[PDB]
């Protein structure tokens, strides 16, 4: 069969989860500071979930526990995925950066996903103006909407619209082409999907959905102060995911013995390079799994330089009294001071509930 939030139990396994990751990214929150490595910053939170993880269910041996997603953190036009290894040049904060942290938890398969956006070094009693906050204040009110939009009976195109609705009023896009999943017991790859700004070939291939009780998803919003456009720089993926519908016999013995390590440790949850030990036996495994589409990749996406993107993720429970968000990061409306607001009043109107 299959479990859903219909089962106490399975909700108590999500809360748990939720609460993980709401602690482990406020630790990270108040430990970014300029000059800190974002390296650091992406081991410490994986260290963090792995020891919080293991103080829950211990009378179960068997039972799956750890990162749903590898700690990654964003920065300014960085749009996502951001996750540095030993090898690779990683960064350095400064002040006034607008960093993102997207972090994963789970217990037992049931995942809980968190992503958030700050600013570094902004004094107290002092407001952010700009840009960096027309676009983190566009994300807020997209996702503030979701929270509104995303309940049973609803459909997922109309989240979509109220999307672009919000954005524009700052100026801001959203990334195009970008999916807010569905979440299923060790499934982090959902079926129902939420679209952001789809290009016309996109809103013609894109399934229309609609919200059905006890379901889960991991509501994503990435918005954009420029064109909404992410594409691939130099950076390495150094993140992937198994695909378990697929299946090869892989001729190296390496990449057999990696393979084999990746359904031991994480199974199907999107894991980071830098979690094995050595690292050129890792890349040098990863180029047949992931050229047989054994692994699917998370590559690192890009902005233009100048532009910010912003960023809200958060795990919602469709309860039948009501959506109810479990993860959230420590967020104060108060901090971000822009010059435009929402002016559709319908729109306007939905986001004071």
């Amino acid at each position: 069969e299959e479990q859903t939030i219909a089962e106490d139990l399975v909700v108590t396994k999500y809360k748990m989860g939720g609460d993980i990751a709401n602690r482990v990214l406020r630790s990270l929150v108040e430990a970014s500071s300029s000059g800190v490595s974002v390296l650091s910053l992406c081991e410490k939170g994986d260290a963090m979930i792995m020891e919080e993880t293991g103080k829950i269910f211990k009378k179960e041996k068997e039972m799956k526990k750890g990162i749903a997603f590898p700690t990654s953190i964003s920065v300014n036009n960085c749009v996502c995925h951001f996750s540095p290894l030993k090898s690779d040049q990683d960064y350095i904060l400064k002040e006034g950066d607008l960093v993102k942290i997207d972090l994963g938890v789970h217990v037992d398969g049931f995942i809980a996903n968190v992503a958030h956006t700050f600013v570094i070094g902004v004094a107290q009693g002092t407001q952010v103006t700009g840009r960096k906050a027309d676009v983190i204040k566009a994300a807020h009110l997209c996702a503030e909407a979701a929270l509104r939009l995303v309940k049973p009976g609803n459909q997922n195109t109309q989240v979509t619209e109220a999307w672009n609705k919000v954005a524009h009023s700052f100026n801001c896009t959203p990334i195009e082409g970008m999916l807010s999943h569905q979440l299923k017991q060790h499934v982090i790859d959902g079926e129902k999907t939420i679209i952001q700004n789809p290009t016309d070939q996109q809103k013609k291939d894109h399934e229309k959905a609609e919200f059905e009780v006890h379901e889960v998803y991991a509501v994503d919003v990435l918005v954009s102060s420029g064109e909404g456009k992410a594409k691939d720089a130099g950076q390495r993926t150094t993140i992937y995911k198994r695909d378990p519908s697929k299946q090869y016999g892989l001729k190296m013995k390496t990449s057999r013995a990696f393979f084999s390590e990746v359904e031991r440790r994480f199974d199907a949850m999107p894991f980071a390079l830098r979690a094995f030990e050595d690292e050129k036996k890792a890349r040098m495994g990863v180029v047949e799994c992931a050229k047989h589409e054994l692994l699917q990749p998370f590559n690192v996406l890009y902005e233009r330089e100048g532009e910010f993107v912003a960023q809200f993720k958060f795990t919602v429970l469709l309860m039948p009294n009501g959506p109810m968000r479990i993860t959230s990061g420590p967020f104060e409306p108060d901090l971000y001071k822009s010059e435009m607001e929402v002016q559709d009043a319908e729109l306007k109107a939905l986001l004071q509930s």
